[PDB]
């Protein structure tokens, strides 16, 4: 599913994601927005360790998600990589709190550090009255 | 599926295209037209380079798609070249707003700018009333 922003930010605060483990809903809309589209269907190989990113978050097969095609896995989140290209999130969401709750935090994700730190992004959640 | 020009127009319009850094939404539509006659199952294999053009924007998956049979690809939307060429353009869409975001925006593609840029465009939407 390609969630419409609003309606993503709405759905993310639902599930508590507005300020978890210091994390702003903004910065949980720009990850997303630069990881996946708000597509929980995107999905990227990575050549360097044969690993995966799976769903809105590009959550990783290594460390986090169990796909059974990645060596020497773990699964922190003790979840198939499978529940997380699921138009629900709830599960992806559970996935996403608990990778930031380490201790670098949302700087797990790359593409958060290269578009999203320490720019302006409001734009993710103006107008959208959450 | 072979769109309708306002079918198109309106899909676009509710997709959030219209404006999207600063492309408006009938130039998106000479994109479309120029580039897979508004079908969403065009493909255009390229045997220089082993790449292909997907969908309806024709978006080329050395940079953008995963199609596996590409050399030197790199998967920037994180998304299966396959979601490129459904029905439902969402997942063509969010990845569409992404070429657009690198620092040349439409101008990527090299149609758009023979057939569109500079030129009036207004004949794509009007009558549309969008
Ligand atoms: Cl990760
Ligand atoms: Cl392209
Ligand atoms: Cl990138
Ligand atoms: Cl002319
Ligand atoms: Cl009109
Ligand atoms: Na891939
Ligand atoms: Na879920
Ligand atoms: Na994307
Ligand atoms: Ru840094
Ligand atoms: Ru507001």
């Amino acid at each position: 599913k390609v969630f419409e922003r609003c309606e993503l930010a709405r759905t993310l605060k639902r599930l508590g994601m507005d300020g978890y483990r210091g994390i702003s809903l903004a910065n949980w809309m720009c990850l997303a927005k630069w990881e996946s589209g708000y597509n929980t269907r995107a999905t990227n190989y990575n050549a360097g360790d044969r690993s995966t990113d799976y769903g809105i978050f590009q959550i990783n097969s290594r460390y986090w998600c169990n796909d059974g095609k990645t060596p020497g896995a773990v699964n922190a989140c003790h979840l198939s990589c499978s529940a997380l290209l699921q138009d629900n999130i709830a599960d992806a969401v559970a996935c996403a709190k608990r990778v930031v709750r380490d201790p670098q935090g949302i700087r797990a994700w790359v593409a958060w550090r290269n578009r999203c730190q320490n720019r302006d992004v409001r734009q993710y959640v103006q107008g959208c009255g959450v």
